């Protein structure tokens, strides 16, 4: 039984693909594989106050189909919270509510997702040229292999730690903050260091300050202070569907300009409200004569070691150009993520995937990896296209349009 | 040919009724009659800057049907402005754009509206009890009569002038501001008085200030300054669909409380941004040494007379408790509207319509006038239900839910 | 030793009087008497998040003297927080910081305030006509009497409870919220009812929600939802120094208009941010499936009784027009305050004080009570002048100007 | 008659110096020379809507002296606009009001400034080592020379045009926008090109759009859209007085970090409100079917030439990577400014001034140029210190503190 398309990973990207497949008139067969037990959308960072960084109109389908049964508005309506939400006049739902949206959409979905199923490899199907791929799926019980004419790889970002620092029972990446935090005695985290100047670092510091009144926090970051995230309307147009074409069709020189001028829309920046909330907290503590938030600016974390009952963090100060040690209970590294890379999974298919001058995968406008003739099945990327398609590639900004374009591409090449 | 339902008037209310009819599985026959040549939604007040006072989610259908082809989101999508609109992150469209939305929806509607068709009267059909009404329609060419089992009256508000003051060549109600203003030669309106402290008055004064740099404006209002319109989320719940039930089922005492505490959500109040903009304008003029906006507070316009080349406005000052004269070119009365009243159109049928203690029409929860057993046909009101259904009755707030309720009521009764 | 002026009470009002006295070139002798041990500015309501409802520019002196050593800006500067405060770009300090400002100003003040000194009575001095008053002061040790030519009464508002409800171990007025709350055991206040729809009620509910995750709160209020406080710039002009003259010189008709149109600036209304924060809290709880905030609208608390371990609150529902019982641990009445009334402390002198038609004290523009020729000494009111001077009379809005006018009046009479 | 200090230029910087001199107890003699007829603070850009980019608390003196007679608050008070301003609740005055503030402060100043006086050169005084400088001043009538022990150079920024584009009758730098614009027949500027993505470009485009309804505007800028200016509170701390020490004492590596992370606080960025206003304007025009604003993004102006009645602008597109011609009536270059450089004026004295590795002037913490022992007189820079003192050097952010430090330095060295 050969599938038209197999989806690796079931995050918002492949979920929107599933929605696009269902809404398409095209009769396409599909299977989706998620390693986790259920949809799990950055749950390590599902902090109490956390807000979406994208408007509710940017959901699973709305920009492609303005009357989708899978829209956020449909969700609110079924949950009897549309009127309430509307009264709030805020475009940004909580991360918690959006997670419920994802689960709700997955349930409404006709197709049944295969959970606890880790794709361990993708191998060429029989033939030359290769017209199908073999997908190795490892469940808790057995292992199996499915065959598909197309694959869509959407396995998400991979946590990035600072150069000389390894995850530990006392050094956590921000992606696994709540995982470790919940398991911990309250009075076993009175001193916490958080490295980074982005949204994650800011949200964790805010949470720590608000969670206990005694916790002392050291926010270590290279900038002189948090930099604001730009989502003013003109700059925000880089997230437009049409901006994908501008980026894709533009010269390397234009592509560079996107990053040079608009990196501050997405990376190493913090939402206005979070910055201001942190600043008020610091101010009020000063008034009260009880400072707890220590902003260690113009600085990098360069090492961490466990010494008795302390986590010894080595901090490099750019101002003085020297290192020193900071003793805390826990070091949280909110130091970001590296992009999705299909290379690992593609194993030997990769040989046939054409690279560019930089060493990156060549991808067509329709998100399909460029291959030699020796390979003829479709390999589509949702994620890992920051160099070809631009800043929206790993975001929720353009799920609706990308998923639709991929389905169309698949229908057209089967067509 | 007897219609299930005839609609009198084609504003947003009956338009949403038409949409509800089309979306309903029920096979109901209908006809709609609008006097004007086309949809005309307060065009006299379609000022350059004017913004909706209602969220875009409160459109023709969305609260009833979250995936309607007639939703504002569908409209934006079709116009290729959805992405642009989203980037703006504002829930409130311009009045200009909403007008286009109405026209767009009317065009998409399968049914064909009858324009240039004034309903002059509604008369009882043959038989006793009366099972149908006869609707007299006057076109430019002929006159005709149509028969219906139900009618829905949605003829809108009626302009209310100050007591001693009549519309004239130099005394305009705000509802006809642009009608008169465009027909004037600029420079013949160097001195304008605007009476009122509500959104209309504020918008007109702002427009006048911005339109020409030399115009002198007298803003005459009873309050000490503009009062802000409350749309904070808890108070804004009075506009909820469910609030209709709370108001309807509540005692007169409760009904009174709605008005006592929340009149400032809708009447005699001004949007925050408009107030702030007016204040900045006045402040900068002061800095420049060229004041043009004169706020005449704690005051009422009590008369107007034409004397040579001057419109003489008589102003009563509450502070000094005395009247005085103000000479201007034009007096604009932004003094509000009276509610829709179905009594004139009803004529003979009114005898079978039951009134309450206060002499107002009794209306059922489903917007159907209460009648004696002599009348079996349905008379539904969209508008004129402020005393039975509450503050949303004449607003865009609840079009989707009311229209659906009426269609359901008609379907239910159809035997 | 006869003083030019004695001040009864040492809150912000008399504090600004002290400042005006020190800054005045006039050589006036004074004494101030405060019952409490130190300045105590609504400490029972000094909640963690609480923010001033007045701009920092409205401090002890700034509107009168733009370069006062007692300005809030001077305070910030001495506390090394001016730059930090400026970076925040918020006109509204915390109540906590403002309290600190008051104490700071009191210290910087040359004059020494007499604390733990309750003024028990004011009696006429010797002679006829009366040229001085005798002020009876009760300290913890002894009692004494001082003599003064003028007296300024600024004893503050008096807590108002609902009719038929008395303060008790389990029924608290909002003014004494923190007093009682700090003194209970956190696990003993799992169910709290808060009566009222104003700033106090809102702030207490917010605090309760944020303080513990399990507390269940019933917010009982007559309106359908919190009403927003108006401080938009035109309406806000009722707090202007000049507005005092408009109100004072205006007819009763005009005075009524101030209250009719602008009560929503000050009474029974809540700050925008607090309303929105409460609404987000309620929304997120619903998403989480753990509702804790119960808004009991269109309702009054009419009785409270202790029954075993429950405080049984009798609630009247306007909608149903019937009472019912609500069992909680504690009832907090955030039901407001009655104005300052000099009558009680005046005793014998009150006969020579002239009343108006409505039975309230007549007061001159300079805040001096109108007396018969029998009294020649000056009795000045800071507070209790809402009927003569308007809504700013009991607020921080106009401390600088009023205090200056009183000092001037005293200097002028002496002369 | 040898002066303690001579000030070259009379902008806000030297004005704050004059204020610091007057407020200082030190008896220092001074003279100030301004080439313009009066204070002239970027008048070519005094557009109708233009707002200050700095809080009113950052004025001539307030951060140094919180009760200065020259504070903005003192100014508002004198102008009888303090209460009005406070009601507005906006920290940012208009540029127009701030200009009045500067004139007001100059008038209040005891010292009298010499206008129409261009400093053409600074020469060494007699003796070795040099203990004084000779300042050559050229008035309209005569020329003269004054002698001083110290000199403060504050001659402001110098306009920077795009490479290969010269100012002309139809090519204007933004700094001279209103100069040219007022001298032009309104019907002669139908087509305008504005080059740049910063505050100036944005302000000019908004002005053009608002000034005439038919003007077509081409906004040519290298970014994909306007980038927002960061003034959120943590990043804004780079403008703090204390931040000057952090920057000054910090290593080159730290200095670089300031620019790398926080250049978006000051250069090539636009105020939030201006961006959103522009976006609304563009949106409404699209709704109306009359687009007038053309955003030419990812592009540079590389040439301009007059050809008949067309100003021919050559535009380089980074995307397509090709230059094309754009025909307009006028080209406005809002392409920024180069820093103040004392080199030109110093002439012979530069021989005793020390340069750093990069060839820039070495400056001490107290704004005094580093010299050899051959020169003993003080040369102070207000401006041109972006490399030693940081981003605030050419801004209004730190006038009060810098001016005070310079006066102190001078007093200390005369001692
Ligand atoms: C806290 C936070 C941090 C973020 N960091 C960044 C950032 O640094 N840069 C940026 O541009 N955006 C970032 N985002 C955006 C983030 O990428 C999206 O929001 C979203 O999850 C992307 O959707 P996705 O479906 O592509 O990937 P994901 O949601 O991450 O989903 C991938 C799914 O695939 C599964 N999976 C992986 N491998 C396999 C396998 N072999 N077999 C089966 N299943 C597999 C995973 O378990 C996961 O469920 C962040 C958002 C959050 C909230
Ligand atoms: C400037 C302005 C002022 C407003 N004033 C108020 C106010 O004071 N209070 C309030 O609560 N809301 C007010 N509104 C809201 C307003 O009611 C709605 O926005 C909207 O018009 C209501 O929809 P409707 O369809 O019920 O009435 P409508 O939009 O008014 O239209 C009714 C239609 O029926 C037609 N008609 C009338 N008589 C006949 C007839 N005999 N035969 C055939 N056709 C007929 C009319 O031509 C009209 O097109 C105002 C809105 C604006 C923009
Ligand atoms: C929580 C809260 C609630 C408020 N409620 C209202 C309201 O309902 N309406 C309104 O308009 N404004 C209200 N305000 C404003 C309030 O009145 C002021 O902010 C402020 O306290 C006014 O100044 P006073 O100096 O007039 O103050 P009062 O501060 O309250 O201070 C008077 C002082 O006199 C002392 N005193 C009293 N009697 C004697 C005596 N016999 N002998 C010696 N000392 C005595 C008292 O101990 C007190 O310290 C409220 C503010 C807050 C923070
Ligand atoms: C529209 C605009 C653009 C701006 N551009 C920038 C920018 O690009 N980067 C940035 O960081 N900040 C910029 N600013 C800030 C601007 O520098 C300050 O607000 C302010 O003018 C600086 O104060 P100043 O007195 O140091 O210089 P100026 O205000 O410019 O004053 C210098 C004075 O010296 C006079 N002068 C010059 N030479 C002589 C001479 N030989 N003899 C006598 N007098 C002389 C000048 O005519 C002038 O009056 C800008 C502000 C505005 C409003
Ligand atoms: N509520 C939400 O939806 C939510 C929550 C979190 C994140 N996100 C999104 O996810 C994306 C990533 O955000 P992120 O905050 O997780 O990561 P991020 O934006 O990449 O930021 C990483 C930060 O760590 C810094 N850093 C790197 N190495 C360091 C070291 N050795 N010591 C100290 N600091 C170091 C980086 O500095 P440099 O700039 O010098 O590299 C940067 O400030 C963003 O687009 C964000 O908006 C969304
Ligand atoms: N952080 C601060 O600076 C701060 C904090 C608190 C207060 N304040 C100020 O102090 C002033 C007073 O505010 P306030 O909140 O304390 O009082 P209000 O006087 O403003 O509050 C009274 C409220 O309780 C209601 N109420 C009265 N009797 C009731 C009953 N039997 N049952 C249920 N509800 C009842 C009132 O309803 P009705 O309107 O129908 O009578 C009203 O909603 C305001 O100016 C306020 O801004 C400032
Ligand atoms: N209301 C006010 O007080 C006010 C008004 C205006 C300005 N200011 C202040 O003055 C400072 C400077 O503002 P500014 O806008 O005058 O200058 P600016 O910030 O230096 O901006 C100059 C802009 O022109 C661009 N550019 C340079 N060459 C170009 C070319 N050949 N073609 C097209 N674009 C070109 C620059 O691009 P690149 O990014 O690639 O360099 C940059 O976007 C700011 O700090 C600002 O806030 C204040
Ligand atoms: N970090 C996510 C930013 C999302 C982007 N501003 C958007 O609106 O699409
Ligand atoms: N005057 C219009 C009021 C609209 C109302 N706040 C609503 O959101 O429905
Ligand atoms: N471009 C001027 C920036 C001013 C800066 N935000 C400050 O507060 O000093
Ligand atoms: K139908
Ligand atoms: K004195
Ligand atoms: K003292
Ligand atoms: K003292
Ligand atoms: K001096």
């Amino acid at each position: 039984p050969t599938h038209d398309v197999v989806g690796v990973g079931f995050g918002p990207a492949n979920l929107s693909l599933a929605v696009a497949l269902e809404e398409s008139p095209a009769a396409l067969t599909s299977a989706f594989f998620e390693r986790r037990a259920s949809i799990s959308w950055h749950q390590g960072m599902l902090l109490p106050a956390a807000k979406m960084q994208v408007s509710f109109l940017k959901d699973l389908a709305t920009f492609r189909n303005p009357a989708s049964r899978f829209s956020f508005v449909s969700f609110l309506h079924e949950r009897g919270r549309l009127v309430r939400f509307a009264n709030n006049h805020d475009f940004f739902p909580t991360r918690r509510e959006f997670h419920d949206y994802l689960e709700w959409a997955e349930s409404k979905l006709a197709h049944e997702v295969s959970y606890d199923s880790e794709v361990t490899a993708i191998r060429p199907g029989p033939g030359r040229p290769v017209d199908s791929v073999l997908v190795d799926v490892s469940t808790p019980e057995a292992t199996r292999t499915v065959e598909a004419r197309n694959i869509v790889i959407s396995t998400g970002l991979v946590p990035r730690m600072p150069a000389g620092v390894q995850s530990d029972e006392f050094v956590w990446h921000s992606s696994r903050f709540l995982d470790h935090f919940r398991d911990r005695d309250p009075r076993s985290l009175r001193r916490v260091a958080v490295a980074g100047g982005g949204q994650s670092a800011a949200e964790i510091v805010r949470f720590l300050h608000d969670n206990r009144p005694d916790t002392v926090v050291h926010a270590i970051m290279p900038s002189y202070g948090y930099v604001v995230a730009d989502n003013t309307p003109f700059a925000n147009q880089i997230f437009d569907p049409a901006a994908v074409d501008d980026y894709f069709d533009g010269s390397k020189q234009a592509k560079d300009a996107f990053w040079r001028y608009h990196r501050n829309t997405n990376y190493s920046v913090v939402d206005d409200e979070v910055i201001r909330d942190l600043y008020r907290r610091g101010y009020d503590d000063e008034v009260a004569g009880a400072p707890r938030l220590n902003f260690v600016n113009l600085a990098h974390v360069v090492g961490a070691k466990r010494i008795a009952d302390d986590t010894r963090v080595t901090v490099y100060s750019m101002a003085r150009e020297e290192s020193y040690d900071l003793d805390v209970d826990v070091l949280v590294c909110a130091t970001g993520y590296d992009p999705m890379d299909p290379g690992d999974l593609l194993g030997e298919l990769a040989e046939h995937c054409v690279q560019d001058a930089e060493g990156r995968w060549q991808v067509d406008r329709d998100y399909r990896m460029v291959t030699t003739p020796d390979l003829r099945c479709g390999i589509y990327l949702q994620g890992g296209t920051e160099h070809t398609h631009g800043l929206s590639s790993s975001l929720l900004s353009n799920l609706a349009t990308r998923s639709g374009e991929i389905v169309s591409s698949i229908e057209r090449r089967k067509s």
